[PDB]
This record gives structure tokens, sequence and C-alpha cells, in this order.
């Protein structure tokens, strides 16, 4: 459904190239997260099959109040907004990582990504 589809749009990029600052600034614009500029957004890479499986016990475990945490690790890239304005141009700093992720599932589909685990304040 629509929520799973939207999840894939702001949080999934199967095969990115260099996961650098330029990559971030480009995929953020591409996925329309630049008006206003999202403060931080993480993309998961890899195959969708593994992401959907986090909703089942095959690749996930219950987490906190109503989330699921993946068993396998995923390659990810977090784009963090740099600068004092929430309006384009949006400059982003990229951080490539590799760990498990936390999502919320709806009818067996990931519909939300808990991005808190990617922001080290």
């Amino acid at each position: 459904n629509s929520r799973y589809t939207h999840f894939l749009t702001q949080h999934y990029d199967a095969k990115p190239q260099g996961r650098d600052d330029r990559y971030c600034e480009s995929i953020m614009r591409r996925r329309g997260l630049t008006s206003p500029c999202k403060d931080i957004n993480t993309f998961i890479h890899g195959n969708k099959r593994s992401i959907k499986a986090i909703c089942e016990n095959k690749n996930g475990n219950p987490h906190r109040e109503n989330l699921r945490i993946s068993k396998s690790s995923f390659q990810v890239t977090t784009c963090k907004l740099h600068g004092g304005s929430p309006w384009p141009p949006c400059q982003y700093r990229a951080t490539a990582g590799f760990r498990n992720v936390v999502v919320a599932c709806e009818n067996g589909l990931p519909v939300h990504l808990d991005g808190s685990i990617f922001r080290r304040p």
C-alpha cells in the first residue's frame, strides 16, 4: 500500500554509487525531501526482500513499544543537513554505515523508519 511505497521512496536506494555528500544532496532532492530540507534522513541499501522480512520473525524482533529491529545488518547512508536554513539549497553531510535497523510494520510491510538510532547527539 501507499505507506510502504512512501517508505521506499524516502528510505530505500538499492544500489547507490559513492555514498558521499554529493550523493546525499542529490538523492534528497530526487526523493523530494528538500522542501523544506529534511534535517536528517537515512537510506537503506540492499534488496527489498530483506527489508520486508524485518516484519516477520525471519529477520526481525519486537523492539520497544511497537517497532521491529532487524536481525541482519544493512548498508545505510545517513544524510544530515548542514547549515542554518531549512530552505533549499540543502547541503548534506553523508555518513555511510552498516548495522541493523528499526522500522514500524503495518500489515506485514515496513511503513516507518526510526531514524533516531542514526543521529548521534
